[PDB]
């Protein structure tokens, strides 16, 4: 028969994603997800444009041509239509306002790309991405009473050390 | 356009589970592929049960009902057969003949299994476990010229945490 009593059993938590709607909106409310400490909140994007327009139009000897592939002003109208998609420029802007170092799991080059890696900022978030959707990561534990974190200190290699698993399991299943 | 240059990428060695049949044999199959060091070998199960066989029979003081669920000699007519499966009883047999401790991972509970836990082996390998199948799990590194690794210090707990993220995602899956 069975054996229970050869083995002693192990876990630790796990980061896990939360879905959030599959539209254009899904960069900004994962990253509002992570830095509101595990919140949805599918209606931050306007928001979250107009700051993102603001910190660009205040800095144009930094947001030129060269960093946003627009004319400063082009850009800043086309980040707050409601239908244009986010990704590494807006992602470096968040990083910068949130004095916090985004992490994001790219699945289809099993690589985390880290957004404020030489800032001394203290907490990291995660973010997990198949080239065109976002999703936000938490970490989930194994007893009933502590709810997800999704604010890491950013000495916390072990999350990064899941995600890129967590990437490498979604590049294969897609294979 | 793109951001290529706001984040800095980031890889880790990952591990990976390499597929053995899905037959009765698995158990054996994937732990000999781990503690050869990454080599399927599918002819390995008849001297796997041989060698089980023998070690139980030359220790019937521990090995008794209580642990075996059958009678000594019931049970090493049972090992023996090509058409039984192997668990835990035979895991934890296998883990004190090679000196290495096994870590099974469960993706029905999300815990690791192991054994040897306290026996103070300097190895560790890792397979995983669905309820049916075993396969042997290894990590891969991101270069080019580093083979996979399955036999680790058993003071490795990177594993422990990767393997872990991977029966989560597994029985997340399946819900």
């Amino acid at each position: 028969k069975r054996g229970a009593s050869s083995y002693v059993r192990e876990t630790l938590p796990v980061l896990t994603r939360t879905v959030v709607p599959a539209d254009n909106s899904c960069l900004f409310t994962s990253v509002y997800y992570v830095v509101e400490g595990g919140v949805l909140n599918p209606a931050c994007a306007p928001e979250m444009r107009r700051l993102i327009a603001q910190i660009v139009a205040s800095d144009p000897d930094f947001y030129s041509e060269a960093i946003l592939g627009k004319t400063n002003q082009e850009y800043c109208d086309w980040i707050k239509r409601d239908d244009t998609w986010g990704g590494a420029i807006e992602i470096s802007i968040l990083s910068k306002f949130y004095q916090c170092e985004i992490c994001v799991v790219d699945t289809q080059t099993v690589r985390i790309d880290r957004f404020g890696e030489d800032a001394g900022y203290t907490k990291r978030v995660l973010l997990i991405y198949d080239g065109i959707h976002y999703d936000p990561l938490q970490r989930n534990f194994p007893d009933p009473d502590t709810p997800p974190l999704t604010i890491f200190s950013s000495n916390d290699d072990i999350v990064l050390v899941q995600a890129l698993e967590l990437a490498d399991e979604a590049r294969r299943r897609r294979q």
